[PDB]
């Protein structure tokens, strides 16, 4: 019915048997082998009893999980029970133990991925690299964290599909956390159709001025830049860039578009025109 | 005929032999080695009997599977039977045990893929990453789940061919579940042939308005966007995007086409024309 | 001459020697070491006899295979015979056993590919992923199965060359079976030179109608689609697709060509013309 | 309450039990097995006591970390306690020890990544390859170091997102330290539309002169170069380059732009014009 | 001088020593250790004698191979001789045996490639994937087999250079045998400049007729095909293909050219012209 | 204070204890276990003393390195001290030894990279592949050697940044030494716009003559070449090349430019003009 | 001074000590442990003496190599000496042996590359794949062999830089030997601007005739070919090829240029002109 009975039946059987053997030998002397064999067989029987009542108990309340557990647990204890009494009796100890050992690391290397996922899940619960809702990018996958488990994490990628990442990928690869950034950084390239480069400096400086007198820019770490990155026949390329304050994602788009339009306005104000890549 | 006879013949032979040896020694004292050898040889014979009857029993009802099982099982017990009585007799114990051990992990590393498939099949029956009929994408393969087994899953890919994926690929790679998405997300790029960028803001805003007053859009998480992503000589590129409600797959196509046509309509309404990439 | 003599010579020699030793000790007491050494050396001699007669017997009936087997078997039993009597005599047991053990897993890791091929061949005879004549695609190779063995499969690829695939590639990679498909799926893209997109809907719908009133289409799972996938200056791209009934391979080509011609006919009927990618 | 009680309860119980057993045997002789079993069980109980009070003590002051530690520590000592008394009692020693050993290296190979991160963190604290604030580039990631830990380093990449690099990537890959450079090096390519190559030498030499009479160049290691790298129909390509003094990052941009403009000025002074790639 | 003397000197020394020790102990009792030490040292000396005589014998007839063999064999027996008498004497048995064991698998993993080549050479002599003169393609290499060895195969590639392929590449990769094909297969694509697609069917059918009334085609498995694979503005693409009978390599070229010219003739007969990709 | 005291305190304690035990047993006989336990515990205490004195001594003179060493050394000896007295006392020997062994190779495989770096550093100090100042190229990295250590080498790459290469990359990859070359080799391709190929031979020969009558060419190994590599409509491509004497890096550029200009001069002298790729 | 003294001091000390102990026990009986400890410590001292004398002897004649050897040898014998007397004394045998064993395979896997290089160097001295001066191509590297060692080979690549290839790359990759070819093979493609393909056969045949009546062609294996590989609007592509006799490298260039010019001559003789790819 419970653990109490599952113990008190084998315990009483074992005490009965050893008390029998004691007065079977006192009034040919293999008390130790028989007693050890009885102890081994009795608790093999006891955990069989305990296993059955446990997986009968939660079947008395996620169902195929329970018999998957039942069958896996039955195989496991069949294995150990066979090993243990083969060792208690003394018949073919090293042979059966060698078979069991090679089966064990067969299973132990075949299960390196499940174990990797579990151990990496624990390591992640220690050093939290992200939390629920953060937009992360792990190697090839990218999205919003929607579920954190022990063997897998669940993301929502750019097409708004739920992705399932095994947790052993967060220990061998870098993780980008797009939700902990304190300032953003934009950079673009504008092509110019220009032959009188004598006004590339002026334009450049003016654009930088525009980027410094613009709200939503961050002048704390790096200054806005706009330099000539390559030149060609009636062609030039300006590389613009700056840092922006911590903003949302529609405001980032609006700021990018606004900076681009103001830069093109400054460019066309000096009589220059855009080029063609 | 059954397990009963397959046990009662070797058991009676063994009891006969040990009872013979007892009065062969009472009225030179190697009772233990001979008794252990008899026990080992008798149950080697007993499982041979049990194996033969079991694979004769289901041959008396998927046939080449049965003798594949028969031959594999015969090799396995030949191996263990040889190890066990070489150990019971005492002749060349460590030599034969070392040979058997190196053969065992030869086989145990050669079989890492079959074991990986089986263990990953079990791990998947615990943490269900998909179910029958879901459209998944695992690494390089993509399709509808049509069969779930213990060592392989079966998909139906985009050309409507049945693919057979070994289950050890669902533990080391990410799984995209295209059937559990609750809202979709579309994004496109429209090129414009425009020289007066002074009307890029207006157009943009109007398009966003259109995307918000459109049924089948989802205004719960992110707002529709339409920003200028790059500019060029009489050329510009608008990046449009939005989220859509949970819809089928022909309605997704219809909505994409409709959004694209309405956007081009708004663009041409402002006197702008499409560009050429 | 046979197994009978190959056993009855060493067996009689061994019985003679042990009977000699018994009355050599009865009328200095190392009966066990000498008897075990005699047993080990006698059956080493017996399997040497058995090996020679077996590979002389099938040489008395695929010939270089036989002496390859002869030499490999001679090396193997030289190894085990050396290990076993070094252990029976008692001279340098652990040294020679360690040498033999490191040689054994040297050989056991060097032979991981042959063992992988054999074990995967067996695993495939259990879970049949294809049969003789099927057109499969395994990773990088594609063709018709023309031979199925235990360590290799033989295909006939697209240039009609016989390919030889090691069977360990069918356990780590996905297998596409192009001969078990129950319906096909075609998809194409048509470019249009169009400036009045006001007739992209009509055209689209008409094409879909054509794809539904066409025999050899399969309306069981997905409906035919034809949507606008991208637009450009006097340019548009229609993505067409449908499912087809289970048909041959020349009928698939004919149906593709027919669908394409009918679609272009519908397109040109509305005054539109094809574009240029 | 503390370590003192957690030791003095099991120590007094053990001393009581051994003193009982001594006069239980003096006035059947298995003093050693029972005493060793008592010692093993007593300190198993003692560290259980010590573990509970330690993880109750820092729960009496970063909380889910504490019970993660509690559960992991409970599993670990359950394992060792089971192994140790199975060995003290003598029941199924080698079987349980083999099970524990295969579980141990299952866990020891599954945890190769966490251990790699920790050991590489230590190795890095010995041979410091960078310090806080340096701009490094490790394999595929690049940014400013913002945090140095034992299992992970934290960078700030080019988009100003915090990246989390596992420390086992700094032992197998090269590390570029962009903050310890003592002089910079710029190089560019200018295309020329020229048919009279008789003035390619002159131009070249003049440009080099310009690069040597420019402040912010470093004439310590290599001389400025400007050579003809390939020629074509009315086309040529000059490859320019030089070293610059240790400067900031906006001054590097300004110097690049200035050198490029001066070079194009020299080129157009000789009646040559820029070409088109 | 020979094996006879190389045995009869150590054998007589050993018999002399054991006969001395017997009457040294009969008229302090460590007969077994000294006798085992003498046996070990004597045959260590005997194989040293045998090794020297053998590699002096074939030096008395490919010379640097002989002393490479001499030095390697001297190192090997120095190793085993040291292990064996350290074990015979009894001084530091487990220490020296552990050193020797870690050296052994250091060497046994360092030599995985040579062993792989040898074992794969044997596996190939069993399942012959090609023979001398066949034109094979193994992974990245392609050519005519000009030599088959035990650790390497020799090919003659397309530039007519001798390539040396390690035999461990024929067990992990697919092998294409271009000399066992029984029929060939050609396929080409012809672009058409056509606006009246109403004659794409006719042309197609006519071409197929041509491919069936052509000798050197194989109508046993698949029928000749010619279908429209994609269409464009005044552009179309016909995909032609057929099977050819088993022919040489200049006849294959001639047949390809002939089929192509006849197809273009049929195309231009219907007033169509070739297009431009 | 020093090693002398750190030894003479535990040595005197141990001698005192063994002298006590001797007359505690002479006037119950477990002299060996207690004496071995005392010896083990005493030198565990002695190296603890020695370790503390050593890492206190160099803290009395690169500081965080010292306590990193202190903590690592404390963990290591805690481990060995626990193993050694668990083995001396006799309580749970095999259990604790198995735990320690699986921890040991966990650490021994986790530290394969640090050990690889150290061993490869030693191997490099034996077979010197480069020296300080040489310009090497190892796999993906290239630059001037500026520091050679035991676990890492330091380079200065093309952008003049200090790179840090782990020394285990110089044992698995090829190393190009650009500072030990004794002659250089240049090669270029010139396109020609030519329709009368009847003067391709002449031009070619003339160019080769020019390359042989040029100082700074090396006529020791290979002769200068200039051949027609491919032809096209009013287009041809000459492939030129030669060897140059051992020269600097600005002289190499000057020689390349000079050879190119002289070749174009010869080409235009024959009425030919350059083509357009 | 030499090996004689380095042996005769420890040998005389050991004989003195054992002779002392014999009459210390004859007139408490631990002769075996003390004698074995003395033997172990004495030869530990003897090889220390021998090591110092040897690396002092070649320091009395490539110097940093000598102390690198000295320190490595001192560490190694410190290790073995510690293991051996810990085993001779009997204090913490299995603990120290386990530590030494895990250190040993840590070192034995960390040194897999050096051992791979050495073993592959030996394997190459057996099966010589090239010799000094041959032009080989191993995987990604190509050049003339200028030095052959035991752990590395030295090449001279196409830029005439000395490359250093680890010898473990010649056992896992294919080796192309460009110096053992007995005939060469050239192949080119000529584009034609042709609309009347009725003269593609004639031209083709004529070209083949030219290739057969040309000296320096090899008509032993394959015949010269020239076939139409693809056609297009006023465009065609002829694929030409043949085998050439064994010639140098400037004669190969001359023959290529000559064949190309003669082919273009034949082409233009038939009124055809070259096309434009």
């Amino acid at each position: 019915k419970s653990f109490w009975g599952a113990l008190e039946d084998p315990a009483r059987y074992l005490v009965t048997f050893i008390a029998f053997a004691q007065i079977a030998a006192m009034v040919a002397q293999y008390f130790s082998p028989t007693v050890k064999g009885a102890v081994i067989l009795s608790l093999v029987w006891f955990l069989y009893r305990w296993k059955t009542n446990v997986i009968t108990r939660m079947l008395s309340a996620d169902r195929e999980k329970v018999l998957t557990l039942d069958k896996v647990s039955s195989v496991g204890l069949f294995a150990i029970g066979l090993m243990a009494s083969a060792e208690a009796c003394g018949v073919a100890v090293q042979s059966i133990l060698t078979v069991g050992g090679v089966g064990g690391v067969a299973t132990a290397f075949a299960a390196r991925d499940i174990l990797g996922n579990v151990l990496s899940g624990l390591s992640m619960q220690f050093s939290r690299p992200f939390s629920m809702g953060d937009t992360i990018k792990a190697g090839s996958v990218e999205g919003q964290v929607i579920e954190m488990g022990l063997t897998t994490t669940s993301l929502l990628n750019a097409e708004k599909f739920p992705v399932l990442v095994p947790n052993s990928l967060f220990s061998s690869q870098v993780i980008v956390n797009k939700s902990r950034a304190q300032w953003r950084a934009i950079a673009s390239k504008i092509p110019l159709q220009i032959d009188d480069l004598d006004m590339i400096p002026q334009i450049s400086n003016e654009i930088k001025e525009m980027l410094r007198s613009n709200t939503k820019v961050f002048l704390g770490k790096e200054a806005p830049h706009c330099y000539l990155s390559r030149v060609e026949k009636s062609f030039a390329e300006l590389t613009i860039g700056c840092n922006l304050i911590r903003m949302g994602k529609e405001e980032l788009y609006n700021t990018q578009q606004e900076v681009l339009l103001e830069a093109v306005k400054i460019i066309k104000k000096h009589g220059v025109s855009l080029g063609t890549t």
